[PDB]
């Protein structure tokens, strides 16, 4: 009696179950941003409060990657001398760290999918360049003496889903470096954060913790170009 | 007794079954592009980044038209010297595919409902001008030297939801030749899909195969008039 | 075993019974006009394809106010020479139907609910001034001989929410007049609708019963002011 | 057999516990102004129709804060020569009430959480200064004697999430001032709420009672700088 | 000697003679607003500070016509129950001062030339409806019991260059009845000037006598549409 | 004495030569349209209240060329089917006149210089197609039989300084068709205007002769791009 | 002979005497702020790079005026405590100083022309208060211990033609204070000029000498609301 | 008699004297860019048609700066990675260019006034890096073997008035960097110039000679934050 109707309940569930699984977020994160193109001009402005002049620092991040090309990127922040000082991109299945220059960076191999979340966040500390990345919480790559000794400085322009290009001609940005898909999470800590801290900056219930530089839900984050918040 | 708990928890969800219904989307398709009435400004226009430069093409789409007129455009690309390139549009039942030039054009009678999503997809050779309409998968239509020998040449304007008449007057288009309802899945591809493709580029979890040309969440659409992205 | 868990079930769908119930769209309509506010310069303007060069008219709405002032507009077309050709609006608690000019107007007492959607139709012939209001279904006021002999003539300004007043200034609007709340399903007939049509309008699967002059989903309604298109 | 599907059943529904609470809103509010970053420019500028000259007000809010600063302004008026006119906002962890003056403050230590909605509220007659703030309808303190014989002039200009300062520079507002987070049902009554009155401003189907000079859903709240409606 | 070179001198000067007369502007007025085309939606609005209240009023300008149609405005004061309280217009070669209605106007016949600036002034008082034009400061055509007793209300729109259609649709005014040419020294008195007054406005060194209702370069004057402020 | 004195005068004099000479007018037009450079995007809309529906036509233009390419469009007036109804133009150094199709064209070679403002005016009967082209006041070339039998049908946009390329996409229009420098005096004539009114349309009091179809300083002319009103 | 020619020569100048002499400007200066009208919400910004930290300054300004009321701004610095931190307005006949708050100001009596540029500075240091107005080089008015020992603070806004009230409510300044006229050469000092200096700050060729903390053609002035760089 | 009223004559030019001399604009050009002020965002955009891979060049500029800072750019062309690569600046009297880097530069000392236009050139080959100024057509300083073997590749920014640091921030330029006065007649070579032409460039009638890469006139010039084209 009350089975065969569970059977027809299950049946209309059915309807909502994949309308509210396709804008599930994650952790308790209850805005997103959306850049549903790869445009010349489509990228997120961030603007930290306190200054980037940092030696060590963890930026975490949410990202669900539509499509992946050679090169996308995710987050990067570069000054006028040098626009490689951090960008954490995607290759065609690898994810790759980039701190200091561009010929300095961490590369992991095939863990990130197209249309689920993952929690990519990146270490590094100027005491020996000591970098990693790890994925959804458990290690996925590192190195050391890699950019040691170097400093990012101040007045750089930091972009989620763009590098430094400009957008003073209308865009300019190359489309191909672009990225489609959804950002959410995006924390940028001062310090080299301990493995429980990486690892439950990715949890659950774990939109709460955010960076000291830039925290999302805190930091001045406008999207341009047709990127907008999914709330 | 748990029977007739049962019974008050389906009345419940019966406030949430068509709310749930109503904003479904089609595929595994995140977001779609709405068309909420037919103005003499509303379309949306698509920068493909690899040209058009094509002798065969598989344009596929879902859509999900509130109200169909004697002619009413759902894609349409059109170089300065012909309008009428590539033009899928519905008459008032039927599905007509337009290639080359006006006069040659495929239709298909009556499968499209109106407030049901279908995955209306055109294919087209230049070898013979084999061209085919298949409807939710199943081969609606074929003809069969049509626009053969025939290419569509590079710089013409790409659209959905209207055909290419130009916006420098602050609209300008013919309202009876706009489209209002909802659109999705926006992919063309460069060469003729496969039949297995076809049919998996309508399925449940196809919102993922997009076309080299023109890739639903890739491409640069933007709506104009006012269309807008109902995430 | 099952009844002790299903009471967890229930208490768990407690959570999105409300927000599933909040967000909740009358007939079948996926989209609406929320007015969030009573400004000076909030309304929707209505462009019709089709002239009003109308002798008899059924004009039907949905419609769901969060406050009801002496004087609310619904909706309401204006003519240069005469801004009260054809306007409804509510009462502190009753309905108040205007055809041709401001004297002739036929009220219905106390129909309306705040916050609960209401199916509010008018309708009017010429040949003799038959109006009659319609409140979900069920007649709610009739009159006979009222503006009889008269044409809405063309050329005016057609309005969700607010009056004829202009917009040249930055508003200029009464902001008594203004209506906030939902609304949706706004249609108008060229011929007195039949009864059977009348409360086949305001059913569950009725939104796709739209007029010839004004049909929503179709015509050109954009709001203005701060309303915004709630899908 | 019926508990065994029982079991996945809700296992499914789990996936939509999380996306339905995270974007629940208290009382029954339909819509809610969403602050998503502490930015220069931030807040939303609220026009009440009724003066503000008013000597005893009771002024109601549901607040959400995503991070609470040393200083974080929830609502706040102020004229031309005192900008501390009614200023209610949070401290790291204690909630103040500013009337009059600066200096005339009332502090509650230590009810309020972050990530979870409170009713706020905050009452105030000139007679004597006997001012309160409750919190989600109980007590949270109380003075005597502050400000005492005041009255708030007009012309002042009302804010939420900002104080005045003025964005006739492209901003200007004090970041570590602005609020980050969400915001609904901001009422101000013109008399001071009886405790029945303000314990049913802040229960479940209690999103309906609004006060005259300012009202949730009725005044002007336009928001500036990136706060967005929620709906 | 002298004479001979006077010859060139006098060449030469002439390059500027024609720059220096097409710019011209009459009176003392260093500022006059161009009407470039008769756009669909191109007028002034004015927005005087004292109401139109007013029973007995003088009203001059400075026009200059590129081309003047069978009804052309120049200024016009309509409220939303009669558009035609104050209007001022241009036939193919006379001059139609409106006031009240339509029905009752004085007509003052071929005085107007098109490229040449002349100062149209209106007088009206209500005791008796004794109305009176002036052009370049001598009488043109006066008329008495017109419009008596009728007193123009409050919350018109005032406009330069069109009538009151209002601009919520995009424009919509009325393209004939629009005004493109020069218009200055718009000004409005309260009290039917004196004769010698009337004169002393249309002088030469007479860009400083303003009206206290409506002032030339105090009262708000915007431009919109395409016209545009010509210092 | 007199003479020595007036050596200082014509020097002094000599400052002013130059600059009232480069902001010169030709006939007596006080306005005209300003290219400062050939964007991607410049051009002006021409919006004729009359429809272009015209057998015979004669189209005046004063020209200013800064620089001339290859193919340089003063105005232009193209149908979707056909984007080459009307077209003057300039070659390196000769004046095109388009009419009907590219195919049939009339060329008038080396009469046209960049610095110098220039009266071209074509004129075109469809009897037996004799276009003639009339530089500066005298013919300079005249063909017959060519698109002979031929009208130019409705719905055409006609535009200054381009093609009709459409800037849907933000732009578009091709830089080189560009005009960049000075246009005044566009008019168009419902018929083959007689030889002493094309002398007469090119005088030096002669900027009030005006055509029916388009005239200068009562059609409606935007420019967009860059492209400004040179008062 | 001559004379006679001359006579004619004169006359053809008079033409442009006129327009030559009612768009001169003051002092070398080639570009100065016109106040078309006295809006709701016209004014201009200053952003002077250097903070307003000072304790001794002189402020000139070049202004002239078409209307001057009860109290008419020219330029104002205001602190969000005090608004009235350094503020230069006009009575209807005299020139009025403000420094450090209302009560404490400067007044002279009756030394101000409307329709001719007058240069007004105004210099005070803390030591004492020694305050001076200098209209066109000649001391107008002095006093002492007037705002003694007094500085005024960072972070006010100064602006010129409007006191401080915020702009975010679309407006709100009060329309008597604005300022309706020409402004330019305004120079704010952080020390109190010499004799000598002030008068040639008022001379001929002396719109070179800046101030350090705001200068002409330096400092960054934004119009708003209607005014505009009258070049 | 003749000399006695020539006299007056001359007394009454004085007043335009100065009115002429302040708008004069040298060469035979027509329209230039005024940078009013030196705003935290004025520049200018060029975006030249023909590639920056140059490897010889000489670019031309016409400036009258209003105030010279220790670094005012007047034009700078730089890469992503080298933002120096083409850079023409002010220090306090000296000019200074800037090729391939900043640590190879030609400086020219103390040549430069404020305020009357100068004919600024810079001219540099990769054969041997022979640079060479050239400051109203007479050589001004000359280096060879500075940036040789260098080629300033593609995709770089070209700006006047500022360097490259982007505006996606709504502006970061730095406010010293900017330029505030006039520009003209910028023009950029693809061949190091002859010294004839060179010469030539600068002369009275020499506004109609432009560069194949960068034209004044024909480049698209677009002012950003502040500039405008004074025609
Ligand atoms: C992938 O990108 C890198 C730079 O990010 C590039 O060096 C490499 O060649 C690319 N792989 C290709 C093009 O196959
Ligand atoms: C339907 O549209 C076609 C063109 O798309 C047209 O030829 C045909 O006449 C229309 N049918 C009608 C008007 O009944
Ligand atoms: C209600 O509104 C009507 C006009 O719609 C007005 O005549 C009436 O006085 C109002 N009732 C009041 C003010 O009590
Ligand atoms: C908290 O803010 C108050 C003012 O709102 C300030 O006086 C106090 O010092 C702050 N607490 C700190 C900085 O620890
Ligand atoms: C001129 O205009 C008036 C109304 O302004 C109109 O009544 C009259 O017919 C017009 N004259 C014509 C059309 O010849
Ligand atoms: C000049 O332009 C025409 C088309 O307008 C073109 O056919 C011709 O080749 C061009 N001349 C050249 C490129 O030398
Ligand atoms: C002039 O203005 C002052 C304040 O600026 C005011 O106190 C005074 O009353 C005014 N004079 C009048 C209103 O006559
Ligand atoms: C002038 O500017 C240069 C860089 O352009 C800098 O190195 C130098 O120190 C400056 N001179 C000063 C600050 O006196």
């Amino acid at each position: 009696a009350v089975l065969e109707e569970l059977r027809q309940t299950r049946a209309d569930l059915h309807a909502v179950q994949g309308w509210a699984a396709r804008s599930w977020l994650p952790a308790g994160c209850e805005t997103a941003i959306l850049f549903p193109m790869r445009s010349k001009k489509i990228f997120g402005s961030v603007h930290p409060v306190r200054p980037m002049r940092l030696e060590s620092f963890s930026a975490c991040i949410w990202v669900k990657a539509t499509d992946v090309l050679n090169k996308t990127i995710l987050f990067s922040y570069g000054t006028k001398r040098n626009p490689y000082e951090i960008q954490l991109y995607l290759s065609y299945q690898s994810i790759v760290f980039v701190v200091g220059g561009e010929e300095n960076k961490l590369v992991a191999e095939a863990m990130v999918s197209l249309g689920r979340w993952t929690h990519l966040c990146g270490t590094w500390n100027s005491e020996e360049g000591l970098t990693s990345l790890w994925v959804n919480g458990e290690l996925a790559a590192t190195t050391v003496e890699m950019a040691t000794g170097h400093i990012v400085p101040e007045g750089g322009i930091l972009q989620i889903g763009q590098e430094k290009n400009g957008c003073c001609v209308g865009g300019g940005f190359d489309e191909t470096l672009a990225f489609s898909g959804r950002l959410t999470g995006f924390n940028i800590w001062d310090s080299v954060l301990s493995n429980e801290e990486i690892r439950e900056t990715g949890g659950a219930e774990s939109c709460h913790i955010r960076g000291n530089i830039v925290g999302w839900g805190v930091t001045e984050i406008q999207p341009h170009g047709g990127a907008q918040y999914v709330s």
